[PDB]
């Protein structure tokens, strides 16, 4: 039962209303394990309380605009009540909703030696920063209170040099200066044409409105890792901070595919001593802006970040919100602005000067601000520790996992070779690269390696001779007679000096002989070369001659003719009787001569822009590429598949192979009968079609087509060649609820296709993937220089296995440039196709067609 859009969006409005509830607020805790003395404890909160001027403050609305009122003698509020019920009691009193009217803006929590001393403040009074004196003086306060009896403890020993209200006066006037005008000339300048979003890939797609829903991870840096980490900042002159700050934009860029990243920070902003000692909302934010591009050695890029880190601290009084207003005076509501990744450094004064005052830990964070929220401080021992945050909506906990992994292995780089590439260095883990290239490529199937694409049609002929074929137009040929036409043509091509490797161009329209000349070509030992005749004629006589078949098999009607000593032989007419004089029986093995490993057929790619090139493929990957899709759909003998394909694609070649290879029958679509809509339905229906194949744009005219509704007959629906939209693949499920949707993706150059992936989910993605390799195939995701990405990460689709193609026909450079030697097969001579397709791994081990390399 689903939710009405404006039920969806109010509950993510409602559920930002909670948002607006807790994260204004600023926790903390103290354990107290030793002598009950709350006499002094309750004095202690008391003398902070008049003391600090802006805990005893309230906020009103006084003639359009607030204003603050400063009350006099403020008393503190402490309520007096193991895992579990620490754990609640501390985040319920962090989500405790204040009110900024009555006051009190700052309380506590305490029950029963040990005790734990909760305190929480509102941001609008305290920040960070605040917590930290809270502490400091609540430990002195407590101290001298235990000591002997006091009064003013800290009010004439260690007065307040300046209050926040002294402070905000002074802002006041800063604001409406120059000095305010020249820093946001800066931060003008600095982020100008900055990314507004950084491309992170996430595991869903980003919302429309920000999810505030978070989790967190731990991560620690070893004393080694550290140590290294601390010398390399020395020898480069820039802080911890910094080393990792460059680190981690080094990351996201090359995670992200972006030249530069924005990467905001969390400031004290608590530069004049006046107000080291303050309590009061003084947090800024900085936006770091750390460009990547040009290939930057590490030494370089810890110069740049030196330089810009410094340069956003010497300008850090203006207040970020106007820094958003300048740059982005409009800006999206589905993610932060300026910057959606967020790095806080956090420090180790003094610590516990009461007694056994323990610092107790905050919770684990669950508000997610911004997409990521890194985490760190330097530990007493010198180890690096802290968290990393991340919103619940965008990435999976393992995701966020392996970011971190990589962001330790890329400060070690940066430690063991600091004149190096930033952006070549080693990140995947062995775990992760192990599962690309090998687990996630685990499609070892044993298949007849000797058989070659029409001797698995002549098994089947032995296996139901009588059974039906082929259909067209009324007329059908069972298995063995069409097996018999076959050789019959096969044996004139023979005579004509067709064999291995030799072409054999076939020009004809769709009918029964349009296969009767495939299987010929094949049993006579050669490739078929097809020919469009709806394609123009300067197109046709060049591949007619750029393929120098030896035999041409023309349709009656046909006018094409290749003279250059090419034999022309009718295909059917009167013409063509003189090869019925043949014998039927099947040439032999050794009469042919062919061998798995010669060639199938060379079939043209587009040649969009330029000449087409003439795509040579074996006879061993087709039979993997045929054996594979009946052991993943299963096609029975009692089947029917429509042969709709113009043979030219060569989608038509699982049409023409696929069900003579197991004993379904091949109905031959009338010429050009998938553009009529209603041809369509009626020969679906009227010849009880189980099986056929659409490109998206195709199918959007199916499922619109009349009479769609009655093709519940249907059992599978192949869809390739473009991007499959989800709504498409729901709009099918509504038309035809039973038949089973199958997206696969394969270059000519790979035979046919290389992936697949059912489309079976109860709820289907807006973007069909394209799925997982099929068998005895690999499938890779490189960045420009062949390696490994990690995964989530667009990269060029590369392709392995036994269906990678020979090379194109007459083009040996071509054929280098794009068929590489395999690094990863272990096989001595294997080859990948570089599809100039990009890519990238879902999660689930499923591949996902990103468009166009260029």
């Amino acid at each position: 039962a689903p939710l009405s859009f404006a039920q969806q969006r109010l509950w993510f409005i409602a559920q930002m209303s909670r948002e607006a509830s807790g994260a204004y607020h600023v926790p903390g805790g103290l354990r107290l394990r030793g002598e009950l003395d709350e006499v002094a404890l309750r004095a202690a909160l008391d003398r902070i309380m008049a003391r600090h001027e802006v805990l005893r403050t309230r906020f009103e609305w006084h003639e359009g605009e607030p204003v603050q009122c400063i009350d006099a003698e403020a008393r503190f509020p402490l309520v007096r009540q193991e895992a579990a019920e620490l754990a609640h009691w501390q985040q319920v009193e962090a989500r405790s909703p204040f009110d900024l009217g009555t006051g009190p803006l700052i309380r506590g929590r305490l029950l029963k030696q040990e005790h734990v001393l909760l305190l929480t403040m509102h941001h609008i009074v305290s920040d960070g920063w605040s917590m930290s004196v809270l502490a400091h003086e609540l430990g002195t306060l407590y101290r001298a209170y235990a000591q002997e009896g006091t009064a003013p403890e800290v009010d004439p020993l260690p007065a307040l040099p300046l209050q926040y209200a002294d402070y905000a006066l002074w802002q006041r006037r800063w604001l409406d200066g120059e000095r305010q005008q020249r820093q946001l000339a800066y931060w003008q300048q600095q982020l100008a044409g900055a990314p507004a979003l950084v491309s992170l890939p996430t595991d869903r797609p980003r919302p429309a409105l920000q999810d505030y829903r978070g989790d967190s991870i731990e991560l620690t840096f070893d004393a080694g890792l550290s140590q290294g980490l601390r010398a390399l900042s020395q020898r480069h002159g820039t802080t911890l901070y910094m080393t990792v700050l460059a680190a981690w934009a080094a990351l996201v860029a090359r995670l992200a595919g972006q030249p530069e990243v924005v990467i905001g920070t969390p400031v004290a902003n608590r530069q004049r001593a006046e107000l080291e000692g303050l309590i009061g909302f003084f947090v800024n934010t900085l936006a770091l802006r750390v460009d990547l591009g040009g290939e930057p050695s590490v030494a370089g890029l810890l110069a740049q970040v030196r330089e810009r880190v410094l340069a956003a601290q010497s300008h850090q009084d203006l207040p970020f919100e106007q820094v958003v207003e300048a740059l982005k005076p409009e800006r999206s509501l589905s993610h932060s602005p300026v910057f959606q990744l967020m790095l806080s450094w956090e420090s180790s004064a003094l610590q516990m000067s009461p007694l056994r005052a323990r610092p107790l830990a905050p919770v684990r964070e669950r508000s997610a601000q911004f997409d990521l929220s890194l985490h760190l401080h330097e530990a007493a021992d010198g180890t690096v520790a802290g968290s990393l945050t991340y919103a619940s909506a965008l990435y999976e906990r393992e995701t966020v996992q392996r970011h971190a992994g990589y962001l330790k292995a890329l400060l070690a780089g940066m430690v063991a070779d600091d004149t190096q590439p930033v952006q070549r260095i080693g990140i995947l883990g062995e775990a992760e690269r192990h599962r690309l290239l090998v687990e996630w490529n685990d499609t070892a199937r044993e298949h007849p390696r000797t058989v070659c694409v029409h001797e698995l049609f002549e098994q089947q002929v032995e296996r139901s001779p009588d059974a039906v074929a082929l259909v067209y137009e009324g007329q059908q040929l069972s298995y063995r007679e069409l097996d018999r036409q076959a050789n019959r043509l096969a044996r004139q091509l023979k005579a004509l000096g067709v064999g291995p490797d030799e072409r054999v161009a076939v020009c004809t329209e769709r009918c029964l002989e349009m296969v009767v000349a495939l299987l010929a070509v094949l049993k006579a030992g050669g490739a078929y070369v097809p020919l469009d005749p709806g394609y123009p004629a300067e197109r046709l006589e060049y591949m007619l001659a750029d393929s120098a078949p030896k035999v041409l098999l023309r349709q009656s009607g046909q006018t094409l003719e290749p003279g250059a000593g090419v034999a022309v032989l009718a295909l059917d007419g009167e013409a063509s009787q003189p090869w019925q004089a043949q014998p039927a029986q099947r040439l032999s093995r050794d009469d042919s001569g062919v061998q798995p490993h010669h060639l199938a057929y060379v079939i043209y790619t587009s040649g969009s822009t330029g000449r087409p090139k003439g795509v040579m493929v074996e006879h061993a990957g087709v039979v993997n590429r045929l054996l594979w899709m009946q052991r993943a759909y299963g096609l029975q003998p009692q089947e029917a598949v429509l042969q709709k394909t113009p043979f030219g694609f060569d989608v038509s070649v699982w049409e023409f192979f696929w069900p003579l290879a197991v004993g379904a029958r091949l109905v031959m679509a009338r010429p050009q009968g998938q553009q009529d809509p209603a041809y369509l339905v009626e020969t679906i229906v009227g010849q009880d079609i189980g099986t056929l194949h659409f490109v998206p744009s195709m199918l959007q005219a199916f499922v619109d087509s009349e009479g769609v509704q009655r093709c519940r007959g249907v059992r599978r629906i192949v869809c390739s060649g473009e991007a499959l939209p989800g709504a498409l693949a729901r709009r099918l499920r509504q038309q035809l609820p039973q038949v089973e949707l199958h997206n696969l993706y394969g270059p000519t150059e790979a035979t046919v296709d290389v992936t697949a992936w059912a489309c079976d989910a109860a709820e289907l993605p807006d973007n069909i993937p394209i799925g997982r390799p099929v068998d005895n195939t690999t499938m890779y995701v490189l960045d420009a220089h062949g390696q490994p990405v990690p995964t989530g990460v667009a990269g060029e689709i590369h392709i392995g296995g036994v269906q990678v193609a020979r090379g194109y026909l007459g083009r040996p450079e071509l054929t280098r440039e794009r068929f590489v030697p395999d690094p990863y097969a272990g096989r001595p001579g294997a080859r990948l196709y570089k599809t100039g397709d990009l890519g990238r791994w879902l999660l689930d081990g499923t591949l996902e067609y990103l468009g166009r390399n260029d």
